[PDB]
């Protein structure tokens, strides 16, 4: 069974995995470690673009608008926000795509000083109905992933909760749902994490994260043939293993998470 199964993985990878796999409404179909904090290291993109977007469907904010910044405000890894720092601004449009799709830590920034910061992220995630995750820190310390800290965690329970609700349920408009989900399903760094545990049929988008002590996430959002849909929310902790590994750890969980639903 699924708890086995999972148990056996963590046994011979010398590691820790949190999941949840979720119906289209957030009720939980198979879960280990379900309800256990880890760290979101970049997960928390997903639920920030969402943000973003419930700030354009309230009028406040406009998709065109210059987001400005100087070479200060860039990250370590920041691949769209260095190309475009030149002409001093990314808008609110590509400094979405670029964080979630590229997972760039400046673009991410950007958007959490758009949004008021790491506590109005907060905010939000209790506005959902999620008691659980919390955004303390910007990038790039939200990624310590320090053994006993609570800050900048999730469960994977609450995480796919709040997918689900962000992805299948009515708090973003029709509109800003279908741009959320069309800029997952274009996500360039999940490739070989839970989409490459799914048969390549299903639509499937995703958010990745890698944090410090072999942090390894990614929660995924996805549709079968027959029509059902999920969310999947994984978080590993691998410091024996390498990257790939940790990533092959990942699609091997969703092998086994995809055994419970309708194909
Ligand atoms: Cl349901
Ligand atoms: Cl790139």
């Amino acid at each position: 069974d699924f708890e086995h199964a999972i148990s056996d993985l963590e046994a011979h990878n010398q590691a820790k995995i949190g999941v949840a796999l979720v119906s289209e409404n957030g009720n939980l179909i198979q879960g280990y470690r379900a309800n256990e904090r880890f760290a979101m290291c970049s997960t928390f993109k997903l639920p920030l673009a969402a943000l973003v977007l419930s700030r354009i469907d309230a009028g406040e904010e406009n998709p065109e608008r210059k987001l400005h910044y100087d070479s200060a405000f860039l990250e370590e890894y920041a691949p769209a926000a260095k190309r475009y720092v030149a002409t001093g601004y990314m808008t609110v449009t590509e400094a979405i795509q670029s964080a979630l799709q590229l997972s760039d830590n400046a673009a991410a920034n950007l958007l959490l000083k758009e949004v008021g910061g790491p506590p109005l992220l907060t905010k939000y995630f209790r506005s959902l109905g999620d008691k659980v995750s919390r955004l303390d820190r910007i990038e790039p310390t939200l990624n310590t992933n320090t053994p006993g800290d609570e800050r900048d965690t999730t469960t994977p329970m609450s995480m796919a909760q709040t997918v689900s609700k962000l992805i299948f349920g009515d708090t973003l408009t029709y509109k800003s749902k279908g741009q959320l989900r069309r800029l997952l399903i274009g996500n360039q760094t999940g490739d070989k994490t839970i989409r490459a545990g799914l048969p390549d049929s299903w639509v499937t988008g995703d958010k990745t994260g890698s944090c410090a002590n072999g942090g390894r996430n990614d929660v995924a959002f996805f549709i079968t043939t027959a029509g059902k849909k999920y969310v999947l929310s994984v978080y590993t902790n691998a410091p024996e293993l390498q990257g790939e590994e940790r990533a092959l750890l990942i699609a091997s969980v969703a092998k086994l998470a995809r055994q419970y639903v309708v194909h």
